[PDB]
């Protein structure tokens, strides 16, 4: 308990390309480096010699491999994915020193999925059956592992943006990795680590909307998309105040929108004139909230694949959703996360490697009386 020396430091990746943890699969283990994504829950990796692959699942050289005989074709909203189901054992070298009997889906075709360049090839879904692919009869890999093991029925997540890196520590906590507190909020429903939004700020001054529309139709923390995404009326509501907080200088239009990057002469980002973003969370207790702070240090993501540019150049990282927040990447990025499944409530303290300046951290402080809390979630 609290202390995990093993698996500080056990995750890796590239700006833009999401943080991944060294898995290996099969006996003997083939190694493999896997996407880790809070916001889905198949355990997937190519298991073909796709182009931009390093490595790929081989079932064949796996003498534990079990075919389940059983297809899954998976599409989201960018890219898709088909494959075919089976089981064998997985170890996390970095990892508690165990051994599991997985589900694992082997992707023999893809769309818009793979990242050319990139050093992972599957994803590791985090989140809970429910929303499992085909149905919820496909037990998730932590599920499984904590089955099979005594791994405790929990996990928490550093991520350290600009290589990128941070830790995964499973079945615990490890309280080097965050200062202060950590303040719990409830996972409303098991499928998506969903959570409840009750106030948003920017620079300390509230948007007033309706609570609700900050959870329509969820909100959910996930280390597998990149931006804050805010529902559409709330992104409208929230980029005018960021805007009129902002206007000391003039920015193109499709900059917030994401169609433009920004670019300024290098070591001379004017941090100072964007302002803090603050989300209340639901919190523990009846009337208790809490509050956790992001930085634009957080918000606008270094661009460095500008090939016609000079010089540095940032992408405005909150977007408009239709499927709820999204508290990707821009948020995990300042804090440290604890997914408490054993007590169903997600942990967040202020991340010991968060990006910040001489004048502004990110910050998570309680706390506050906050009232008519359940009225914010959408049914
Ligand atoms: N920082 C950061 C960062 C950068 C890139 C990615 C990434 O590429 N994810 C990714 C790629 C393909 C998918 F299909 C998914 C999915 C898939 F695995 F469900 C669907 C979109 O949302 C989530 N959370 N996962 C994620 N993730 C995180
Ligand atoms: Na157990
Ligand atoms: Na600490």
């Amino acid at each position: 308990r609290g202390s995990f020396v093993e698996m500080v430091d056990n995750l890796r990746g590239k700006s833009g390309q999401g943080y991944y943890v060294e898995m290996t699969v099969g006996s003997p283990p083939q190694t493999l480096n896997i996407l880790v994504d809070t916001g889905s829950s198949n355990f997937a990796v190519g298991a073909a010699p796709h182009p931009f692959l390093h490595r790929y699942y081989q079932r064949q050289l796996s003498s534990t491999y079990r075919d389940l005989r059983k297809g899954v074709y998976v599409p989201y909203t960018q890219g898709k994915w088909e494959g075919e189901l089976g089981t064998d054992l997985v170890s996390i070298p970095h990892g508690p020193n165990v051994t599991v009997r997985a589900n694992i889906a082997a992707i023999t075709e893809s769309d818009k999925f793979f990242i050319n360049g990139s050093n992972w090839e599957g994803i590791l879904g985090l989140a809970y059956a429910e929303i499992a692919r085909p149905d919820d009869s496909l037990e998730p890999f932590f599920d499984s592992l904590v089955k099979q093991t005594h791994v405790p029925n929990l996990f928490s997540l550093q991520l350290c943006g600009a290589s990128v890196g941070g830790s995964m520590i499973i079945g615990g906590i490890d309280h080097s990795l965050y200062t202060g507190s950590l303040w719990y909020t409830p996972i409303r429903r098991e499928w998506y680590y969903e959570v409840i939004i009750v106030r948003v700020e920017i620079n300390g001054q509230d948007l007033k909307m309706d609570c609700k529309e900050y959870n329509y139709d969820k909100s959910i923390v996930d280390s597998g998309t990149t931006n804050l995404r805010l529902p559409k009326k709330v992104f409208e509501a929230a980029v005018a105040s960021i805007k009129a907080a902002s206007s000391t200088e003039k920015f193109p239009d499709g900059f917030w929108l994401g169609e433009q990057l920004v670019c300024w002469q290098a070591g001379t980002t004017p941090w100072n004139i964007f302002p803090v973003i603050s989300l209340y969370l639901m919190g523990e207790v009846t009337n208790q909230s809490f509050r956790i702070t992001i930085l634009p240090q957080q918000y606008l993501r270094p661009v460095e694949d500008v090939a016609t540019s000079q010089d540095d150049c940032y992408k405005f990282a909150i977007s408009q959703s239709s499927t709820g927040t999204v508290m990707g990447a821009v948020i995990m990025e300042g804090f440290y996360v604890v997914f408490d499944r054993a007590r169903k409530r997600i942990g967040f303290a202020v991340s010991a490697c968060h990006v910040h300046d001489e004048f502004r951290t990110a910050a998570v402080e309680g706390p506050f009386v906050t009232l008519d809390m359940e009225d914010c979630g959408y049914n």
